[PDB]
Parts: C-alpha cells; sequence; structure tokens
C-alpha cells in the first residue's frame, strides 16, 4: 500500500535495475524461442581438423539434400557449442528472480510484515496529529492523544525486545553481494566464448559423409551486446549494494542518538532507543528526519505532563 | 481481502512454489506446441538393427524427397517415442493445478469459508476496540463494548461445537503429502527416458524402402533442464509439506492453552477453547501472539464485571 | 456485487469446471488452427483399393514434386477424414458457453435478479442490525427497526405470490441434465473415430496418376487425450447435477417447516413460509444457517410487541 | 453509470448475440489472415474448359517449379473466387459494429442522455425515501420529502413537453428490423458460392504453358459452417427484434394508464403521464412494478397534504 | 472523469470516427508487416516493354532457382512499385494520431484546462446546491450560499479578461478543416495507382539473365477495399467539422443572450456574460438548457437580496 | 495523483514524443527481429572487386542449393553491413529509456519527493479552505485557520534552508540538451549509411566457389523512413528543452517577487521568498497564477492579526 516510506533511495534503483534485467532476459528469451538455428556446411579439403582454404567461377555441389543438411545442424548445434551460447537468458532470468525474491522476503515474511505494518500505522497516526503543534511550538483530544501515548509506549514495550527485522536485512544484503561476485566471476570468463564462426567434428560419416563442418551461429553478436548490457548493469547493482552494506556496517544502526533534536526542541526526557526499533527509525530518517522530528513529542514525559495537566484544566 | 492473517508463512513459499511450477508448465507447453519436431535419416547398413558405422569426399544420396522424410519423421515420433517426453508440460501443469485445488478448496468451501469469515470478523473487531487498553493497564462505546463481548460469547457457543475446519485442514496437507510421493516416485525413474539420440524401426519398407532409422530429437537437453529444475523445485515443496503435517501432528492443535496470557497479565479467570476455534487461534498464533493477547480480555467475567460496573458508574 | 451468498457449493465446482473444460476447448482450438495437418504418400501397389505392403537399399521414387502433394494432403484431409476429427474443440467449446448460459440466465433473467437482489439486500441488512443482540440474548434505532419491520413485512407480502425462481432453477437444472446425458450419449460413441493412420481413396488419376494414398494424422494421440479428459470432466459435472436435481426434488422446498427454530427461541408465533421465499431460504441455510437463524426475530409478531412496549416505555 | 436498470430483458440476449458475432467475426478474420490458402494443379487434357477426368502406377510430371506455382494460386485465388469466400468475416463485423453503434447511440446521445440520467437519479431517490412506507400503511424528514415533491414537480413539467426518446428508440429498432431483412434476403441467397472444389480458367499460357486449372479451396467447410451459424444466430436476433417492435406498436406506449396503483393505495388524485415520460414508465415497470408503484406517492395531491400537514405538526 | 459535459455530440461522433480510423490502420498496418509480398516471372518474349504473348501442353522452364527469384521480387517489390501501395497504412496511422493530438491538446493545456476544471467545478456546485429550488419556484445555508456567490462573482471577474479558449478552439477547428481538405486532395487522387498486376523493368541481366518481368500483387484488392472504406469515413468526419465550424462562425458565440431565461424566470437583475465565459455557457446549452436556468439565481441581485434577508430573518 | 498540477506545458508535450518514441522503437525492434532477411546473389564476372556488368533469353545457373544461399546470406549480413542498419531500434529504444529516467528522476528521488508532496499538499489544503476569500475580499473555522497558519510556518522555516530541488531540476535539463546535441550529432552522419544495394566480398571460395556477391536489404528503406521520423522528433525535443534551459537561465528563478498581489490586495506587510520555495512556486504560477494567490493570504501577519482579532470577538 504506502510501503514506499520504508525504502531508501538505493532500494529503488535496485527496483529498477531488477526490471531492466528481467526485460532483456524476456527478449533474450523470447528471440533463443523463435530462431536460435546455426547453419552449416562441410569443408572438402581438411588437415588437422582444419579447413585448408585451398574461365568462369562455378558453385560447389556437395550432392546433399535439404534433411541431412538439417540433421548435421541440429547434431553440430547440440554437440559442439558451448553451452553459455545456449542458456544465457535462461540463466540471467534465474538470477533476477532470485534477486526479487531475495528483496521481497522481508516484506512478505510475516513475522516482520506484522512489524512494519504496526510501524507505519503508528507513524501515520503521529502524523496525522494535531497536538504535536503545541507539542512543538479540547478534552477529548487530550484523551485522544493519551490513548496514542499509552498504543506508543505499548509498541516501544513490545518491538525493542527482538533483532529479528535487522537481523534479516543483513542477511539479505549480504548474501546478494556474494551473488554479485558470482556472477561477475563466471560471466565474464565464459562471455569471450560466444562468437560466429564456429568449427565441429561430431563423427557422422555413415550418414552424411564428410567428417569436419563449418558453422556459423548468426545471433552471435547480439548474444555478445546483451551479454555485456547484461555485465555493466549486474556490476551496477553490485555497486549499489556495496555501498549499502558499507553503510549498514559502518554507520552502528542498533542504536539512534535521538539527542540532536531533543537539544534544540528542549525535551531533555527522552532517551535513546536499544535495538530493532531504532534501526527502523534510522531507515526513516533516511527518508526524512521530519517523521523522526514529529515522533519526539510523543515519548517525552515533559509531554505527557502538559498533556495531563491541560486535561486537568 | 484481510485473510492473509490467516496464511502462515509455509503457505506462502508454497503459493510463489505453485506460481512457479505453473510458469515453467507453460513455458514447456508453448514450446511444444511451437516446434518439438525431430529430425530423422535412414541408415544404408543395418547391423543387428543399428547403424555399423561402416579423390575428396561426396555426401550419400538417399533418393528421398521431403514429403516421405516429414511422413517418416511424423511415424518414428509417434511410435518410437517415450510419452514423458512428449505431453511432460501438460502433466505438471495438471499437476500445478491439483496443487492450487488443494489449497484453495479450504477456502472456497462454504461451511468453512463463513466460519473463517466470521472469525476474521470478529478478531477485527475486538483488535479495532479501545477498551483493551483500559483492561490490560466513553459510556456508551461501552455499550457497545458489552455488544461485541456478547457477540463473542455467542460466537464461542456457536463454533465450539465443529471440527470441519481442522479436519479440511489435516485431509488437504495429508493429500498433498501423498500427491508429493507419488510425484517423486514416477518423475526421476521416468526422467532417464528422453535423450538426444532415438534409434527407430518403424517397418515401412512399401513407402520409403529403407527399414531402420536413425533419429536426433533436438529439444531433449531444455526438456532434461526443465524436468530437473522441476524435481528439485517439487523437493522443496514437499519438504515444506512434510514440516508442516510434522508440526501438526506434534503440538496438539486441537485444544488450547491460555495460561501463558493470563499469568503475566493477571486475569485468573480465563477458559479453555476446546476445538475449531483453538485450530484457528493456534492459525494467528502462527502470525502473531498479539491478536491472541488482545482477544484475551473479551473473554474474562472480571472484564464483564469491570465493564459493568463502569458503564453503570 | 455480493450475490455470492447465493451460489452453493455444488454451482462453485460447476464454475471451475467451465473455466476448465473452456481452457481445454480453446487450448485444442489454437492448436488446430495452428497445424492440424496429415502428411499423405501413395502406394504403388493395389490390394483391395488399399496398400499392399509388399544390392543395398534404396529409396522409392514417386516422381511428385510438392504441389501436388500438398494438393493430395487438402483433399484426403477433407474428403476421406472424420468430422468428428476436424471440429471437435469448436464443439466442446460450444457446449461449454450453453453450459454457462445455463448458469447465468437465472442470475441475468430480470424478473429473478430484482427479487434476488432485493432479498440478498434485506438479508444482509437484517443481519447487520444490532436489535438482534438483544432478540436473541434504544429509541430512534427502535424506529430503524419497525422500518426494517414493515419492510420485511412488505416484501413477505409481495414475494410470496410468485413462483419463477424455483420455476426457472427446476428448468435449468434439468435441461442441463439432458444436455449431459446428450454429450455422453454421442461423445463416447465417436470417439473411436481419431486415429493415426487413416486410408484415403479419393479417385483422382487425372491430376497424380496414383489412385489410393496412405496418411498420417500427427494430432490424434492429443486429439484422444484431450477427448478422454473432457469425457471424464463431463461425467463429474453430470454427477453433481443429478446429486442436485435428486436433493432438489427429494426434500420438497416448496414451503419451510420454521418449527425447529421457534423451539429453542421460545417464540411459538412465527408461522411457516408458503412459497418462493422458503426457496432462498433454504438456498441461503445452505450457506450457513445463522442467516435464518437471525431473521425470525423480524418476522414475529411478539417482537413486534417487545419492540412496541420498548419505544412506549 | 447507472444505466443498468434501464435495460429490458430483449435488450439482454441482444447484447450478447451482439458479442458472439463479433467473437465468430474476429474468428473468421484471423483465419482469412492467417492462411486462406488455394492450391491449384493443372489439366493436361480439356474438354471444353473442363477437365476430361482421363504396368505399376507413376507420377504426373508437368515440369512446373514452385513460384510459378504461387503465381497461378495467387491468379486464380483472386480472378476465379466469388468475393462472398474472401471478405465475409469483414462483412460480419462491420454488421455487428453498425448494430452495437445502432443500440448504443440512444444512450450515448446527449439530448436523452441527460433525460435518461435526471430520471434514474429522480427514481432512486424516490426509492430511497422512508416516507413511501409512512404514506401507503418526524419533520426533517418532512423537509427533504417536501423538497422531493417540488423537484419532482419541477421534472414533470421539464420533461412533459419532448418527444424525443419514444422517436429514436422507434428509429432504433425499425432500423435494425431493415437491417434483419438486408442480411437474411442476400446472405441466404450468396452462401452456395462457397465450395472446397473450383475450376479456373484464366488463360495465361506465356507464362506457365497450360490453359485451365483445376483448385481446391481448404477452409471451405470452415467458412460455410461460421456462416450457417451465422445465419441461424442473427435470425434469434431479428424474432427478438421484431417481438420487441410488435410489443411497441401494440401496448400504445404514448400514455401511461395508472389506476392499478391507486386502486391498492387508495389514493383518488393521480394523473396521468401525457407522453416521453409514460415511454420510460413503462420500461421501468418491465423492469419491475415495484418502481411504478413507488412513485404514485410523490405526485398524489392527498399525498401532498399529509405531508403538509405532518410539517405543520 | 466526468468530463462528458464539456463535449458536444459533434466531438462524440468525432472521437468513435478516430477509433474506426486507428483500427484500420494497425489492421492494414499488421497485414502489410505480416506478408505484403509479390510474386514475379519473367516474360520469355518481349516486345516494346511488355511480354509478346505467344501433343498436350507442357511447362515453361526457366532455370531459376528459388533464390533469385526471391532477389527479383525484392528488387521489383522495391522500386517498380508504387509507395501509396507500400505506406498507406502508416500515411494513416500518422492522420489519426494527429487527429487526436488536435482534438485533445485543446484539454491537455493547462492554460486553458485550469478555466475548464474551475468552470466544471463551479458548475457541478451551482447543480448540488439544494437552494435553488427555492430560488427558482437556516443560517448555515445561507452562509454557504453566500460563499458560493462571492466565489462565483471572483469567478465572474477572473475569466472575463481573457480569451484564449474561444481562440484555441477555434484554431483547433480550422486545422481539422484544412488536414480534411489536404487529405481528401491526394488520396483519392493517388488510390487509383494500386492494382493486381503490375510490370517491373529493373535491368539486371548479369544476375538473372532476363530483363523485363511480369508481377502480381496478392494485398492489392483488400488495399483498395480498406482505402475506400478510409475515404468515406474521413469524408464524414469533414462533413461534422465543417458543420460545426459554420455553427459556431454563424450564432457569433461570444456574447450570451440570457434574456430570454431571464423573461420567463421574472429575474429582470442578471448582466449578458461578454467574452470567453459566455461561449462555454453556449457550450453547456450544447449539453442541456437545465444547467443554464440553474446557473440564473446565482447571479441575480435580487436572488443575493433574498439571500441576504433570509440570513438576517 | 496529483503531480499533474505541479508540471509545466513543457513536460507533457515531452512525456508523449517520449512514447512516440518508443512506440516507432518497438515497431523497429519487431520488424528488425520478425525479418532479419537479407537475399545475396553471386556475380560471375567480376572487376576490381565488383561486380562488372559484363535463341532466346534463358536463366542463369550458379549450382548452388538453398543452404548454401543461406550461409551466404548470414554472412554478408553480418561482415560487410554496417551496424547503424541492424541496432538501430535498439539504441532508439535505450535512448527513449535515458530520456524517461531524467524526466522522472526528480520525483522518484525521495529527499525531493517528500518536499514536492508536502509542498502540493498544503497548496491543495490551503486552495480547499474557505477562509481565504474571506480574508482576501464560527471561531473553529479560526482555530483551524490558526492550524493551518502554524503548519504554513512550520513549512516555510523547514524548506527554505536548501537548494535541492532546483540543483536537481536544472542538472536534468542541462543533462537532456546534451544528449540532445550528442544524438544529432552522430544519427544525421550515420544516416547516410543505410541502403539497398550493398556489395559484399568476404573470401569464402572454398566452402561456395564464388567471391564476390550483390546483395538486397529489403528494408533499407522503411529504416531510412523510420530514421528521419526520429531525427525530427529529436529535433522537436531539443528545441522544446533548449526553449525550456533558456527560461531557466533568464527569469532567475531563485527568487520571487510577490510585489503584484500585495500591490493589488494592499496586504503590504508580505514577505520576499528566498530561494527553493520561490522556484516550486513559479514552477506552479506556469500552471496558473490563482494557485499562487491564494496562498499570499495565510504569509500575511495582518491576516493573522485580523484572524486573532476575529477570534478574540
Ligand atoms: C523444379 C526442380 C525441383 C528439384 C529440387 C532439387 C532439390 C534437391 C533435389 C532436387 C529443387 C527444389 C526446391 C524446393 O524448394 C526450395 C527448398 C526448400 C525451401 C522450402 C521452404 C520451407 O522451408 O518451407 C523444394 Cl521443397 C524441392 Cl522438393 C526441390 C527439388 O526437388
Amino acid at each position: 500500500p504506502a510501503y514506499r516510506i520504508l525504502k531508501p533511495w538505493w532500494d529503488v534503483f535496485t527496483d529498477y535495475i531488477s526490471i531492466v534485467m528481467l526485460m532483456i532476459a524476456v527478449f533474450g528469451g523470447t528471440l533463443q524461442v523463435t530462431q536460435d538455428k546455426m547453419i552449416c556446411l562441410p569443408c572438402k579439403w581438411v588437415t588437422k581438423d582444419s579447413c585448408n582454404d585451398s574461365t568462369g567461377p562455378t558453385g560447389i555441389k556437395y550432392d546433399l539434400d535439404r534433411h541431412q543438411y538439417n540433421y548435421v545442424d541440429a547434431v553440430c548445434y547440440e554437440n559442439r557449442l558451448h553451452w553459455f551460447a545456449k542458456y544465457f537468458p535462461y540463466l540471467v532470468l534465474l538470477h533476477t528472480l532470485i534477486f526479487l525474491a531475495c528483496s521481497n522476503f522481508w516484506f512478505k515474511f510475516p513475522r516482520t510484515s506484522s512489524k512494519l505494518e504496526h510501524f507505519v500505522s503508528i507513524l501515520l497516526k503521529c502524523f496525522d496529529s494535531p497536538w504535536t503543534t503545541r507539542a512543538l511550538s479540547d478534552k477529548k483530544e487530550g484523551e485522544q492523544a493519551k490513548a496514542l501515548f499509552e498504543k506508543v509506549k505499548k509498541f516501544r514495550t513490545h518491538v525493542e525486545e527482538g533483532d529479528i527485522v535487522y537481523r534479516l536485512y543483513m542477511r539479505q544484503t549480504i548474501i546478494k553481494v556474494i551473488k554479485f561476485a558470482l556472477i561477475i566471476c563466471y560471466t565474464v570468463y565464459y562471455v569471450h566464448n560466444i562468437k560466429f564462426d564456429v568449427d565441429c567434428t561430431v563423427d557422422i560419416e555413415s550418414l552424411t559423409g564428410y567428417r569436419t563442418y563449418r558453422c556459423a551461429h548468426p545471433l552471435a553478436t547480439l548474444f555478445k551486446i546483451l551479454a555485456s548490457f547484461y555485465i555493466s548493469l549486474v556490476i551496477f547493482y553490485g555497486l549499489i549494494c556495496m555501498y549499502t552494506l558499507w553503510w549498514m556496517l559502518r554507520r552502528s544502526l542498533k542504536k539512534y542518538s535521538f539527542e540532536s533534536i531533543r537539544e534544540e526542541s528542549s525535551y531533555s526526557d527522552i532517551p535513546d532507543v536499544k535495538n530493532d526499533f531504532a534501526f527502523m527509525l534510522h531507515l526513516i530518517d533516511q527518508y526524512d528526519p521530519l517523521y523522526s522530528k514529529r515522533f519526539a513529542v510523543f515519548l517525552s514525559e515533559v509531554s505527557e505532563n502538559k498533556l495531563r495537566q491541560l486535561n486537568l484544566n
């Protein structure tokens, strides 16, 4: 629904890179389903499995009908063609689905989804209160504010015991970084293996007569373009993931230094949050600090004290 | 709607695995209806009903036009090819539909659908009531709270007599486990029977002249890849099903023990729910214990006393 | 809308069986319009207008180019092939459409659709009314309660004189049963006429030279698979329809015995319903008896009294 | 908008017949675009521009390569095939579009759309008022009641001068019947020009060498099936239209006799609507008579007097 | 939204005609992408750039394989085929997109979209206020009415100074008329230059061996049908546009004649709107005069004085 | 949502040009993947690696089968065909995606998205309140009037510090202008390369026997048409971007003088906005100046004082 408030800028660029990855994966997949044939001809003069390259010119007659051209095309396409040419779109579709599942497992797991839903509910109610204006700058509104005070205190006593959300959000980015590393380790190593002019030697003499054939796989340049684009796009994804991993392993997100807002607002009775709530408060501060600024007045003892004083008067 | 509360975490992994099942099923189906052909050539020298493997090289002339090549391709495609190589996408699509119907029959059945809707409505209303904050730690909401109290008192007697929800959720998982057992029983046995080389001896000499042929089914490798992926993914599905069946036969879900709320909430008078409401309370406890914690205040005669002296005074 | 209460489980299983029959119909139709060809070859030796079946092997030369292969393919495909092999997907799509029309004509015909929507509206309002709590356990709410009383009395005086809903729901299921009988009557008789090998004798000697041909129909096995699947699915559909017809002609749904509820609710002055209102009373009791549970108090004259002296006092 | 209440039952069957017409039109269209081929062979021996039909058998060699077979297929497909075979899907699609435009121009025209919207709004407000039950069987309800009375007296004077809706819905049905007459006049006359066997005598000897050819249009049987289905289905359409035309020129919908409501409601003072409002009230009665019955209270002068008495006391 | 108020009847027929123009455009486009080929044969005997046209008959042998028929087909398709046969669907797609852009630039331009949105909002608020029923024929209603009065006066002071909507609607309709003139000027001139048979002479003897050719373009009849249909449809479009241009240049739409409603409402104090607002009131009068009747009381000085008297008393 | 008010007219024309660009890009892409063919023929009598062009006419025989023709087509399609003839649709799709990203990045970045949405929300709320018209021409209305005064003061204190929105929306246009310069710089330089006639000398005699081939790219004319259309569309896009860049560097949008509204309304105690607030207020003044004028009252301290006087009274 309105879960955009728990997404930083590095989780949106990820969400669009993982969309264009799906785009190129589907495009390569449908193109490989559509054509992906390889045209093969036999060499007459051959030495050490290499073609010898030895009035008016006339055509060379091989004396083959079409159907055993199709057979040798299928055989040399299956056997002597490197597998990375054949199944590259089906690899990258799997990789981008694993990336999407790893990105959205944090939302879809219920043990943290409930906590996130309750958190966004109480922050929406805290943001849509009128009495924070008086707290920062009638009896029914005061008791309504007291009800918000009690439910915010209940949330604070509830969620500050666990570590599951922070642990899950650590374990998502660490395996994203590992997957990026593995992708870069094999894909650029095998990307040279696709090319156009390819030989084959498939040992079928009893069916055609020739021993060695020279083939021409014609989608190779386009597949090379798509693979290079995929390499650059995965590089960008990995730089984003490495940056956010460094940020989260350096900035010590477990506790929130809340004193800076309270010093200027002169509300000294608001302490630091212990764990698993200060992390989400950091993450919404990464959206904007105004939401965390409006949350001080719903956890300050002087603020409940003026609330009950106004209710008594 | 708001039925996502009733679905545990293992019912979401299942619901996404059963989606990618249908994805690979429709992919195999569209590939098979698009091409699924096979190219056959005859062997001139026959030994043991096989191919004997017996100045420049020249082609071998069979003296066959294209159309009887098409005929022998069709005959060797039907008579000498295993049925698992042809109808595997339709088979896995059928099994995917069986799993989906098994998972949603417990919802669309009306006798349990009515009880589930009633249960989720009273949990939403009890979760939205503000009297829980006063009970754990104006008057007109007191009498509507009394109305909710009477509604819960009616519902508790109304659903105590049943067992249908627990029976259906037992039966659905046990037949899902049986379906897993059969699927892994036959698929891994028959998966070896698809291969790129197939020899056919279809006994048509009056139409072509040759007796034995030698073919090349070009999609065998891709179908083997899809089948192995399907087997591993079914293995994940069945591991989840065996885990949830073990949990059901282990934790004794028929009755509920309620003292873990009452001991720390200081409400000495609370009952223990008997059956078919205890199971649903377990099902929402798997989501979170907070909903069961806020449901305790609507079940105590001392809370009835608090409301009665509250709205009298 | 919210007419889904009026559908029992036997009218939801039917609704998915219709969907899956439409799915197999459109799949067979798109496959048949895609290829559905038939490869044909002539036989060089003829006995009883059929193929006689009479150093190394060599091919047989027929001396026919491609175009007069295609001509004889078309001629043998039209003149000497059973019509059930060609128009089976169109036939089953037509049957699925007429089953859907027989399902939804009851809901789209206005002279009963108006009665159904009025009925479901007043049952929703009567079930959601707050006076049922005190009925089963102020003053202006009493005025809306007696407005509900008067509109229920108006509905009872109006719709009881009809018979059209019961008449239509007779005449829909009975013709569904007749159509099942017809489908099972012809389909299992004509299903054995599809096969892979077919011999056409078409008497075209001035265009090719040969007289009798032999043909292969590669789609025969898959069409037989789909046909057997459709036969089994129709048998299950007709079992559902015969069960609901047996129940409906057994229990004699014209009048309701309302005496069961007043035995425990101690409201002896609640009468029986004559006709064409007890029908949907049964039809909503099949959903759940709670809606008829919370409807007795809105038609009884002692409840009229209880509201009347409540407003008086 | 809310125009579903304005459509009688004879415009419900029409709206689905017009959908199945469009679906068979688009099926024929995709057929005729996708393949719609013709296969042609020459006759060596001719007798008055007709084929004379004159050890082992051998083929007949025509000495024609494939591309001048394609040429003679093109020329014999255009010059010697009837136009009803080629453009029948486009004809039926055009007629379906004209039927839809004819049946919805009555709604899309603004000069009557405004009147229909105002009419359905005031009947919704007449149906929503609780004062009707009080009139048939405390002061603010009288205020909105008298507002509704005054706006009904405004509407009745506003819409009584026109004659536009009745005239347009004359013209709609009468041109629908006329188009029925034309369709059945020409389609069953031209349906016999589609046939599997077609003979062309084009006399292009300078490019092939032969004079006459004997062709085979392969989709003729399926096109004949579709055409016969279309004829029967548009016959059903025309019988529906003729029935509603006869109904509308029999029942004399210009004026509304309205005695049947006042005789059972005891309201001796009510008038008869003159024109152009009587027809629409007949139409909503044809939906159901309840809305026409409930409209008597907002026009009777004694009802106005009772409302004025309740507003004064 | 509900912006159908601001579109007259001549701007809805225009919209539907634009939709069917785009439909035939995309149909012709996908047809021309899918096949659009042409079959060409050489003429063995030539006289003045034309074919000389000179036991049993035998075929003519050209000794040309299929691929150099494909070459001559491509060459004679590019050079000696008229371009209007080639790019007519793309031309008509461009024309219908230009027509849609011209029809919606008036709405999407914000400098007029603001005025249209404010005008339609004010007219709807004037329609929905219940004080109009009192005005044409207790203090909160008067305050709401006087707030509406002052905002109507401020809106009148606002929009009377500009003149941009009328001028943009001028510049819209006049370019629509000029574009129609251009389309009809060139399309009927070039429509005669598509035909089935066409003679090409491309001077390639070093590759094929012949000089001139005879060709056949199989889509010519369908393209001519679509072109004639488009010309008739564009004629209808231009008749509609010239009619509305004549009406709008004849009625002098800048200033309103508001006397004919004040003389029957007996509100003698009402001013005539000068420009750019009276044109909008003319446009709403083209929908219905009821909105003009209800808008009279929200500008009358005696209506303001009656409201002041009601507020004071 | 409500961001359409806050987008000038030069971001709607751009937003439609950048969907026409995507439409022609996807059309070119699907055409190129569908056909991707070019027909090549060998030249016998050659000079300087070019085709020298050195009873009745007869065809020229090359003694080549079809599969060698396919091979030489593939080779001359890869090597001697320019890359701009092949990857132009993918290039223009990439440029379209870059333009769309530069269009929507200023929305999707959260650090400015928060400011933009908060600004548009408070503008909508200030436009919604009726007290503005009273100020520019019941104490509870003053209470939320003072609440909106306070939160507008908080907004003015908050957003006026930074410059990020102005910096981003300047950077986006300057890089769009740079991208325009690059595209126009290279596309018109490379557009001359595509043509129907292309020669190739690929040095493969061991496989065919010939050395030079003359070819024909049958889609070069349509690709040239699409390229010229794209160049014109790019030119119009760049003119729009040059206009908005000149507008930015000419109006000096950093501060906003507020003199006109205070001069016409005699509210002399109004301030001048410093930065990052004047920019967005300019950008909605481009929509209409009335939204800026209705915000004048809420910044006015004499309006604050007169509200204080009304609250005192
Ligand atoms: C007039 C003399 C005929 C002799 C010929 C030789 C070929 C080897 C032995 C003789 C030439 C030829 C061309 C054909 O079309 C071109 C090759 C296949 C493309 C079909 C398109 C598709 O892929 O659908 C076909 Cl089909 C045949 Cl059968 C034959 C022959 O028979």
